[PDB]
């Protein structure tokens, strides 16, 4: 069987997001670090157990993979897709190396980015770096919940695992990641129930707005995609906000796994895009996408066999 990254991570409270470009000639220290990045998560993570929770989810891009690799590639492994709507846009940003770093406090998480860094020294060139926290009661920087509607166990196994669609690549999974900045004084000028029009949930108790009054341009209508089959399209999210008071930074950082980026494309250009029925998901008229990568996490034996 192939042996997943912990992409499946139980809830943490504290991320580290870094995306780096690897430097010419830097692929080598590369391929030495990724066959040893899940040491390095134990040798860091094993003392704090069993309440550290430290996980690392390795990610590569299409023109990074095409560098270290030889051979067979994933089969939907391409650069994030820029979206140009009418109103919004998703941006593409340069982003070779993913690491989605979570534990349940941040010093962990900083000690595996040290050492990973630490190896990489040299070899890449840091693109951006997030430390994110959850809110005491999983809300974001909306002050809405977010996380609710996350598929769990079989059901976030099928997801997000690629399977035997792909079966050279099985055991891996497809992140997308986005930074968001939210403009918060526009945001604060909404009537809760507003909010709650924009979000498709009620806010203080996260219970879903009813088929009858949810908006078609609310976002939890313009994520919710159905297959041609009848079945639920689902995406594993772990969304953290971040920012700086001082700067008024109020962010989201997006990150979203699926066994295939159709899934995640396809909501991405309902968001962005719209639909018949939506110009676009107005929780954009209050979140604007500064990044946007697609990585592909290659199961656990993938990186320790290089
Ligand atoms: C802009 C920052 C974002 C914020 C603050 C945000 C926030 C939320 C919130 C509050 C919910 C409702 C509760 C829940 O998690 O189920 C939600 C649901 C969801 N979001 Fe977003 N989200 C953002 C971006 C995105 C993006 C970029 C995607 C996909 C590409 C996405 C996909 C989803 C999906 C699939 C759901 C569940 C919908 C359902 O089936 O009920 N989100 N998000
Ligand atoms: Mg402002």
């Amino acid at each position: 069987e192939p042996e997943p990254q912990m992409v499946l991570s139980p809830l943490t409270s504290a991320a580290i997001f870094l995306v780096v470009t690897i430097d010419s000639g830097g692929e080598d220290t590369v391929r030495d670090l990724l066959s040893d990045v899940a040491s390095l998560e134990r040798a860091v993570g094993f003392r704090a157990q069993p309440d550290g929770r430290l996980s690392c989810v390795t990610g590569i891009g299409s023109e990074a993979w095409d560098r270290l690799f030889s051979g067979a590639r994933p089969a939907g492994l391409h650069p994030f897709r820029e979206l140009d709507g009418p109103v919004h846009r998703a941006v593409a940003t340069p982003g070779d190396l993913l690491f989605h770093i979570r534990a349940s406090r941040l010093d962990l998480c900083f000690a595996l980015a040290t050492e990973i860094m630490g190896r990489l020294r040299g070899a890449v060139t840091p693109q951006d770096e997030v430390h994110g926290f959850k809110y005491f009661d999983e809300r974001d920087m909306l002050g809405f919940v977010d996380g609710t509607e996350n598929p769990t166990g079989a059901a976030a196994r099928r997801a997000v695992l690629v399977g035997a669609e792909d079966p050279a690549f099985a055991g891996g999974s497809y992140a997308v990641v986005q930074k968001y900045l939210h403009d918060i004084d526009a945001w604060e000028g909404l009537s809760v129930e507003a909010q709650e029009r924009v979000i498709g949930r009620r806010k203080m108790t996260d219970v879903e707005l009813s088929d009858d009054v949810k908006p078609a341009d609310s976002h939890v209508a313009l994520t919710s995609v159905t297959g041609p089959d009848g079945s639920d399209l689902e995406i594993l999210r772990d969304n953290m906000p971040f920012g700086s008071v001082g700067r008024e930074e109020f962010g989201t950082y997006f990150i979203g796994y699926a066994r295939t980026p159709e899934v995640t494309e396809t909501m991405l250009e309902r968001m962005f895009l719209g639909t018949a029925s939506a110009p676009h998901d107005r929780i954009l008229d209050f979140s604007t996408a500064v990044t946007g990568s697609l990585f592909f996490t290659p199961a656990a034996d993938f990186l320790e066999d290089l």
